[PDB]
């Protein structure tokens, strides 16, 4: 599945909720996937094993 959360601009991480716990994973350093805006929605995609801290709004 895909798991949603919020990104930290300070740390360039995504904190996502999965099975009742929070998990923190680095965002990519790629320009249009990194955490550009603090607390932007982010997702960990467990099908692709990928993270995006600029999920489509
Ligand atoms: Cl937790
Ligand atoms: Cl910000």
């Amino acid at each position: 599945s895909k798991y949603g959360g919020e990104c930290s601009k300070k740390d360039n991480t995504c904190t996502y909720r999965k099975d009742g716990k929070d998990h923190i994973v680095k965002c990519p350093s790629a320009d249009n996937k990194k955490c550009k805006t603090d607390r932007h929605h982010c997702e960990y995609d467990d099908h692709h094993k990928t993270v995006d801290c600029q999920t489509p709004v």
